């Protein structure tokens, strides 16, 4: 079958769309080639609607079969309750896209009646209704990137259901995103990880190996590749768990009605086309594509002969860690596991390559780097190229964004370089000029939604990434050159200009003292001549952040404060 049929209706803006980044005093700070960032709109949408559109032909075997049916077992272990009213309006993101039905995220948030009898109307009609397809909208995504030399990419689409039914999905299925990929796949499962987890997994891993060969296997638009069938089994494998069964009504119900297809419409109102794919915009997109590119994976390592093979899944994203069998036998290997996941229906975009250095495997965009702690032992994190980070960084100076990405990218990657030198540098600079610093604000991580202050940061990062996040030196030649690089391209001042620019913002946030001061002490020691002595943040013991990545099920309309 098709990913989706059209109409020939026009996929519309909802909003005013900009499509390059304005000229801007504040902007031009953090870089001045403007002309190189830019932003996706509908302009692109029709192209992007037909590289996404095409026919799927799934052809199953034995290895498959084999894989499913452990991982059906491993479900088995798994009890899930449904979720309160009250619980899945509170995960509700404050900024969630309102119901067309007269009310919006902040109505469901403070459970006024008009919003949660009207949920109670939508979760009723899926229990009794398990047929009807659910009306879904389409957008085209507006997001920054910067022109790779390599011109501009084309809109994303986001296909998603009413605000009401978010909610219900919720009730439905948050619970088992919580407890099923961990069940079906173990440490394989990707978004249970902070950025110092997925490091150490990776670490270990590449170390297990007598010989290690690495590959990441980008799949051309995974969520068009997963077939009615996919669904359902996902469908099979939710419902193994031990669950109630109005629990197994609705997640039957939204199956049928809505993760397996149904009608898109434009912004309008009009009749758009119709999917038979992924939805990107449901609970389940990153739970669903998690567990179906585990399985399709496994399967085709088994069918290849990858050998003891490791994976580290984030929905789409896979990396496969496993024990070289020599460079010739590695790459005919590779293209045998291309050919099963084709069969699969999970063709390749870029074709794999076997990868030999660690620091070069990318994971969800990120790599794992090295640099040297306080007293000179070396020490891992995370990092990933700077580019769309910054890029979106300057967007979100100068425009309004109500969930932002720099506050998300700062606690990410706070032991990076550019995330230190340049990020905390700027913004840093911008609130307290705006007078801000201590306002809450919401951030995508994970694709899931979060809030705090940016007065919180010491804190937070101390108890994600250690103290050893506020002093690092001596990153690699990878990553020094790669940072430059973007930076120029970008037009950006190098980072010795963050430096002298730091020493100022240092001393403005120190002079105020409070929560403030922590700031400038411990998140700009890297700027002061004699470096302080950092000690543990008693803020930092108050937190408990072990399942911060793992509530926001790898991105959706959740969130966490």
């Amino acid at each position: 079958s098709m990913s989706y049929s059209w109409t020939g209706a026009l996929i519309t803006p909802c909003s005013p769309e900009e499509e390059k980044l304005p000229i801007n005093p504040l902007s031009n700070s953090l870089l001045r080639y403007h002309n190189k960032v830019y932003c996706t709109t509908t302009k692109s949408a029709s192209l992007r609607a037909k590289k996404v559109t095409f026919d799927r032909m799934q052809v199953l075997d034995s290895y498959y079969d084999s894989v499913l049916k452990d991982i059906k077992l491993a479900a088995s272990k798994v009890t899930a309750r449904l979720l309160t009213m009250e619980e899945a309006c509170q995960l509700t993101p404050p900024h969630s896209a309102r119901s067309k039905y007269g009310f919006g995220a902040k109505e469901v948030r403070s459970l006024s009646g008009r919003a949660v009898n009207h949920i109670k109307s939508v979760w009723k009609d899926l229990l009794e209704d398990s047929e009807t397809p659910i009306p879904t909208t389409i957008m085209a995504k507006n997001e920054v990137f910067c022109v790779d030399p390599t011109g501009k990419k084309a809109a994303r689409l986001i296909v998603y259901p009413d605000l009401g039914v978010r909610v219900c999905e919720k009730m439905a299925l948050y619970d088992i995103t919580q407890k099923l990929p961990q069940a079906v796949m173990g440490a394989s499962y990707g978004f249970q990880y902070s950025p110092a987890q997925r490091v150490e997994f990776l670490l270990k891993a590449w170390a297990e190996k007598k010989d290690p060969m690495g590959f990441s296997y980008d799949t051309r638009c995974f969520d068009s590749t997963v077939t009615e069938r996919d669904i359902r089994t996902e469908e099979s494998i939710y419902r193994a768990c031990s669950l109630p069964e109005e629990a197994h009504t609705a997640i039957h119900s939204l199956t049928e009605r809505l993760y397996v297809g149904g009608p898109m419409f434009n912004s309008k109102g009009q009749t758009c086309g119709y999917r038979r794919c992924r939805a990107s915009g449901v609970l389940t997109t990153s739970m669903g594509n998690t567990i179906t590119c585990y399985v399709k994976a496994l399967a085709a390592c088994k069918a290849a002969g990858i050998i003891a093979p490791t994976m580290l899944v984030c929905g789409d994203d896979l990396v496969v860690i496993s024990e070289s069998q020599g460079t010739e036998e590695d790459e005919r290997n590779l293209r045998a596991f291309t050919e099963a996941m084709t069969r699969y229906s999970a063709p390749p975009g870029d074709p794999p390559r076997p990868e030999y250095d660690l620091e070069l495997i990318t994971s969800c965009s990120s790599n794992v780097s090295v640099a040297l702690g306080p007293q000179g032992r070396r020490r891992y994190y995370l990092t990933r190229d700077p580019t769309t980070p910054i890029a979106r960084a300057a967007w979100e100076t100068v425009r309004h964004s109500p969930v932002n990405s720099w506050l998300g990218n700062i606690i990410q990657y706070a032991p990076t370089i550019w995330a230190r030198m340049v990020l905390m540098t700027h913004f840093f600079s911008i609130l307290m000029a705006q007078d801000t610093l201590d306002q809450n604000l919401n951030f995508e991580m994970y694709g899931a939604v979060y809030s705090v202050s940016p007065l919180d940061l010491p804190a937070i990062i101390e108890r994600l990434h250690g103290l050893d996040a506020f002093s690092l030196h001596t990153y690699t030649p990878h990553e020094l050159t790669r940072v430059a690089s973007a930076l120029r391209k970008l037009g950006a001042p190098p980072l010795r200009a963050w430096k002298s620019r730091a020493r100022a913002v240092r001393a403005s946030l120190i002079s105020r003292g409070g929560r403030a001061a922590v700031c400038g002490r411990y998140l700009f020691n890297w700027a002061v001549k004699t470096k302080l002595k950092l000690t543990p943040l008693p803020e930092a013991r108050l937190l408990d952040l072990s399942s911060w990545f793992t509530v926001g099920a790898g991105g959706g309309d959740i969130y966490h404060s």
